[PDB]
């Protein structure tokens, strides 16, 4: 338990990446409620990635949020690659053909064909799947990815599924399924300057920080006085950490 | 996630049966923090047992401070039996030559032979093993056991390592091992007005619910009125709940 | 390991109990493969019982086949606790809407409220559970659960499935799912002379000893002795045993 | 199932790689025994290489037992990467402490900082880990295991560790940790024409087929055809063929 504190970082916010397309109505409900609170309940979680950067892999509302609000420096746990893993969120529409941006003219070339290589995307009923090869896009693969998932993400009662689960459709539930992301594929996405989109990759993350409750006035400065005042705060809230490793559910609220 | 807020109840305090000892300093700590907070952080967690009545399976010390503190019910979360299981917790004392508790002198009836029974206790160090065998105990098994742990506890320094857990011992560790008890073993003792000693039982909880952050004056009387305003709490609490299934470090402070 | 080279025994056929009932069609030609061969290829897995006795665990029609042969003695693999778990297998009707036996059943108090308490027997179609719990039986729990099996598999299509098989049920199916027993359960079955319907019990063994090749010949006149021989036997094929740990698909023929 | 069946193959000699050092008293054992047979009992396992080659996953002393024995056609059955997986045996010294070729090691820049990534090599005694970090390495990282490993191997007595063992090292002992090889890095070691020190890399490898029993005949005067007795052979084997799937201990004699 004792390596935590070291993890839990004050980082310059010019020295972090976002991989991921932030949430409108997510974004403006995290910011109210941090401006509420004037505190950051949980650390926004980074890797160290490359040129002495850090990329957020949980956290991109609140870290939006914060810069937003004006803070110099962000409060981040940073996490080794040996505690977390990166899979994807399929998505469930439970009633597809009342979903608009399903029942759209189409316009991108699925097929039913099974081919040698991977489908670049997969949308399935339940009783038949078509397909998004690669090898067949003229728009960028991350612009054709963006267009299909906002097509139904914010209208059509999407139910996030993890792409390892057991599922059943029914008579009109949709299924779409995305390829998980390794790193090195997202940190090209950044380096390029691009997000992908929102919802999909999943990160499973051991060892998360919660509750931390880092106050913004410790984080308006980008210079120091503020170092020693981070210390404290830390050394009082690791006095009252306590390690679960089962299953939780932690109540979000003072 | 929906079924947590069915587990979460108003018990009254009189229906409610410990099964493990105490640890006085432990008591007054909890105790001095809810008395300072007004507020049961995390709900007791309970198994339903014979009678109508529920058993603690963690939370000793937050349900004997509620009752000290006037409580006429107790917020307790319902463990399911398909949601735990219970291990041991064995004890290394990091230098035992130094353990006046266990360098006293000795009365039980130690010894070296492997039987074919398993042995009551064990004590480890680098190269020997000692057993007490259940067969050889003329106090009720109960009071060797206590009178064994209670002899080093408070005062060597005490390290608890998971039963299961792989374990080097250097050349003057001692560790204590005890037998997991079963469900129906730990029901015995409590019909018998008897507890186990404290910090050997070791229950392994999936699903617990952290942060409810319980006002006590919702505690107070036996009677109701008081329950549509719990049902109020309640379903405020549930709307900020969120579930992590991988290892977290909570900051259990305000 | 020696330890394995103990557990192979010749036990009295006097002494050997079946838990389930045989298929005639599989114990003809198991009989009619073990006379050809003159050998039993892999011996009769058996735990020891109360009495002095032995259950096998997987030989059914092994065991059957050279007590109608006229063997006096079974070459068994004596299986400790440590070394398998039960499980079930789930039994699926394709045609199951169009399967009489099963859609006629009006007698049995089926059920779709879930409970907290785990049910008897479980029937599945695409979009409902019903569920037979024990305290609503009235009659014995193994009788209700053989007529329940019965109903379908003398004339219904039938196939097991595994626990962990993700399966998604079409209009016609159905699924039978029954609750693992254990050991103590099976032994009460036993000892009231009794057997469990046929496909249901699965075994999970580890360390089973395979192409042993035990000669008929050894397995008759027991009454003049088969100790040294047996020895003679075993110590010579003990010595090219070799042990394999992953799954694997083997050859049994020369 | 069918899918093995195409799996078994026969291989020209001149397309089978290894990557693996044989120990020659192992070879000729290993050359005996199949003389003397006249049958490979079990198929040799290989990976699909680049250039249309095949790398030897199970079976060096095999490989070149039957290419010693003049056979210009090798028995093999194709792994695919779904069904291995690539992990470490560690090497125990009992009598490390006396252990000349390792105790004097002046050379090589061993170091005891625990740092964020994952060192090359880990040498344990009873209290200190020393670590080889490939970011210090002097010489190719290859040859640096190589010369590690043979300090010891041809002058101390050594015996091979699973990862899973919990061992405690006592006052003598030397326990040596390497890190598991990922199948390109494997790749690379042969194709420039070397290999990896013997006892080390160990293939957890999923559905190998047992107790073929080729015939050594069959391996040889491949320049007239081969493929038509080939299928005659495997046709009569498949159909015996049984599927186990936890620890088994196989008798390999007739
Ligand atoms: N879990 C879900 O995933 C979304 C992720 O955003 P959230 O965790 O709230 O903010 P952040 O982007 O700061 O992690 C939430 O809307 C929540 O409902
Ligand atoms: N974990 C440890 O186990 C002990 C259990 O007591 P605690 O969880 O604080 O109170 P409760 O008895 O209310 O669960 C604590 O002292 C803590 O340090
Ligand atoms: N008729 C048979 N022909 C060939 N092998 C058999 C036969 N019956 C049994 N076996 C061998 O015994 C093993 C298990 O047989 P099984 O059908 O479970 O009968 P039992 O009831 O004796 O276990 C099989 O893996 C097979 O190798
Ligand atoms: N000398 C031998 N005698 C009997 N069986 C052998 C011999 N060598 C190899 N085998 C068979 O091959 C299997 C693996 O042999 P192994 O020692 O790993 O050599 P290889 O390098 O060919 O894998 C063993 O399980 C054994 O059944
Ligand atoms: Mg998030
Ligand atoms: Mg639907
Ligand atoms: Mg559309
Ligand atoms: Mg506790
Ligand atoms: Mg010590
Ligand atoms: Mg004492
Ligand atoms: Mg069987
Ligand atoms: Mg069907
Ligand atoms: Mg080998
Ligand atoms: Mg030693």
């Amino acid at each position: 338990m004792k390596q935590i504190y070291d993890t839990l970082q004050l980082i310059p916010v010019d020295k972090i990446d976002l991989h991921e397309a932030f949430e409108p109505s997510r974004l403006e409900k995290t910011k109210e409620s941090i401006a509420k609170e004037q505190h950051l309940r949980h650390p926004v979680l980074v890797v160290k990635t490359l040129f002495g950067r850090y990329m957020v892999i949980d956290g991109v509302h609140r870290f939006m949020s914060l810069k937003a609000l004006g803070c110099e420096v962000i409060p981040v746990q940073v996490i080794q690659r040996t505690q977390y893993s990166i899979g994807s969120w399929h998505h469930k529409i439970p009633n597809g053909a009342w979903c608009e941006g399903l029942t759209d003219e189409e316009l991108l070339p699925w097929t039913t064909e099974v081919r040698d290589e991977t489908p670049f995307i997969t949308m399935c009923d339940q009783q038949t799947e078509h397909y998004l090869y690669a090898a067949d896009l003229t728009a960028d693969k991350l612009d054709v990815w963006k267009k299909v998932v906002n097509s139904y993400s914010a209208s059509c009662n999407v139910e996030r599924v993890p792409h390892s689960a057991c599922l059943c459709l029914d008579s009109n539930d949709i299924l779409m399924k995305y390829q998980p992301l390794q790193i090195g594929e997202i940190e090209a996405v950044v380096q390029r300057g691009q997000t992908v989109p929102a919802g999909v990759t999943r990160f499973n993350i051991a060892g998360r920080c919660l509750n931390l409750q880092v106050p913004l006035h410790l984080l308006k400065n980008s210079n120091l006085g503020n170092q020693e005042q981070w210390h404290t705060f830390l050394q009082k809230k690791i006095e009252s950490m306590r390690c679960y490793t089962e299953k939780i559910y932690l109540i979000e609220a003072e």
